[PDB]
């Protein structure tokens, strides 16, 4: 139930620690960190190198047009899924379920962030927003590990049968255990990729359940 | 290192062996026996319930043009990978990795077939079909569990660095410990879903090697 979030922007570290902590993770969470500095093709050399699915957190947030256009280079790059943004509104978020269906993959939604600003404007759309999500068939959603009373919500309205990630376990201040209780595997970051020894943060938050 | 041919025909009973020897496996090999009998959907049930990567194990062997359809297909409906004849061609070969590059997928080349009759035809083409893979830029071979010597020669020309798995072992009457002395993964259907434990089955075969 442990996604690693892969933000190191060198590619040979990116492999070390990504090597490092394989027996603990059953999926990589690669971003704009890794890719900008990278290249796409960081996606398939990753896949193929570890055998684990590959989710690109994108935050896709285009109009419905340039979205297609995203999603498509994305999955054509290896990714198995995509974030993408709810707040641009449904036709945004359906050119991105369009592109999985040709492509036999799949869309995650991102729903409340898990940053101090994300109360702001995204907060009180955020039910809404995952609303619109099931409307749509979204089956796959992203929720924050901060605050787990929104993520309790969250998952009222998604249903125990979506799957449910979230991040901002460790260094953004959200627990393991708590999280879990809510969602179906918790995103971390630099708690361990930022550790002395990625390998012993993993089986450590891992032992914290 | 173990692949599970799921080869039963009905829903049922293949969601319940795989369900129930997952722990053993890294993937399923999903071919016409199941999906002309329960729908392409089939693909993406598994790979959503299991979480395993799924090889189509279509044989595509037709012209470039269909080729390209099936291929096409096969990879919107989930699969990760496709194993294709080399028998009819570079071209149709051809056709069927440039799908697999506009979807971030994989092609599998099967060079020389596990069964009695591979010996009348394919046996004496399996050299140049596998220097065609090479040619090709093929990085993923199929090769037979019941002739080691010539999964050795297979392995000689491909390299050490191509992904070469294997069929035949257990019913066909090929060895798990020996395949694996060329091969890098094994493909075992009936010794484990037609067992009356298949879980205990696939636990005897990993103890073996
Ligand atoms: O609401 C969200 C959505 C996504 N992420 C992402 O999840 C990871 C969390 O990393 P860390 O804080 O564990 O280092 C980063 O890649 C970040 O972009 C968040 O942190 N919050
Ligand atoms: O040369 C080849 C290529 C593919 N397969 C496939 O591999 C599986 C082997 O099943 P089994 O003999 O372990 O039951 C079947 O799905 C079959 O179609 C072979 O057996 N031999």
């Amino acid at each position: 139930r442990l996604i690693l979030a892969m933000d190191l922007m060198n590619r040979d570290d990116a492999l070390r620690v990504t090597g490092e902590v394989r027996e603990y993770i059953d999926t990589v969470k690669i971003g704009y960190p890794l890719v900008l500095s990278e290249g796409m093709d960081i996606i398939a050399e990753f896949r193929k190198r570890f055998g684990c699915r590959i989710i690109a957190d994108f935050k896709v947030a285009d109009i419905p047009e340039t979205n297609e256009k995203i999603c498509r280079a994305t999955f054509k790059a290896g990714a198995d899924a995509i974030i993408v943004h709810g707040f641009p509104g449904a036709d945004s978020v359906r050119a991105c379920l369009n592109v999985a269906e040709e492509m036999g993959r799949e869309v995650f939604l991102l729903t409340e962030m898990s940053h101090p600003g994300a109360e702001m404007f995204i907060q009180g759309a955020a039910d809404e927003i995952a609303r619109m999500g099931v409307d749509l068939g979204v089956k796959n959603y992203v929720g924050p590990s901060t605050r787990p009373e929104r993520l309790s919500r969250l998952r009222e309205i998604i249903g125990q049968d979506s799957f449910l990630i979230s991040p901002g376990v460790g260094a953004q201040g959200g627990d393991p255990g708590e999280t879990l209780r809510f969602a179906d595997a918790i995103i971390v970051g630099r708690s361990i990729y930022l550790a002395d020894n990625p390998a012993a943060a993993a089986a450590g938050i891992i032992e914290s359940i």
